């Protein structure tokens, strides 16, 4: 917002002062060279004006550099403020959202919903067990127990690891 | 009942009587 553009202007003026100090420095160099090339010809006043001009350029350069450092510090502070303000705004937003959510989805509602979830899936387990029993009862002629037992015993002996008269006697007891 | 249910949803807290009165009337 306004603070952001003002910060931009501050940093702009800072780097402007910086480049102006650099410009004054190069102008100081140029004047120092001009005084060199002028004093050779025996001009004392021209050299004097060139010298004072160079000194002025140097002084103004250091002043501009000091001002630029100050403004850079101020702009950095303002940047800190702007970023912190954005963070504060976002934190307020999430605070409002969390308030709404928690008020809607409270802890009690959560607990109840989770208990309902648990009981529902327990009931689903019961359903699965019911279907297990039925499917095991139905497909029983095509999947005897003795056959699978013999296969397991044989394949265990192979892989190398250990793990009718009954009904007739029950019939005897029934007859008794 | 509707208000209580919809409050529990939105998340915020807010016959035997006549029979006993009849008992008292009989007394």
């Amino acid at each position: 917002s306004n603070m952001e553009k003002h910060l931009f202007n501050l940093k702009f003026a800072a780097k402007e002062l910086s480049r102006s100090a650099k410009k004054c420095d190069k102008e100081e160099k140029a004047e120092k060279a001009k005084i060199e090339k002028a004093i050779q010809k025996g001009n004392m006043e021209v050299a004097r004006i060139h010298a004072e001009n160079a000194i002025r350029q140097k002084n103004q350069a250091v002043n501009f550099l000091r001002m630029s450092a100050r403004v850079d510090a101020v702009a950095a502070r303002v940047q800190t403020a702007v970023t912190m303000g954005k963070v504060t705004k976002s934190m307020a937003g999430v605070v409002k959202s969390m308030d709404a959510t928690l008020k809607t989805m409270n802890l009690e509602k959560i607990s109840a919903l989770m208990d309902k979830f648990e009981h529902q899936f327990e009931t689903l387990d019961v359903q699965t067990q019911q279907m297990e029993d039925t499917m095991s009862s139905t497909t029983t002629l095509t999947t005897p127990q003795n056959q699978v037992d013999m296969l397991l015993q044989e394949m265990a002996d192979e892989a190398g690891l250990d793990l009718d008269e009954l009904s007739q006697r029950l019939a005897r007891l029934r007859d008794q």
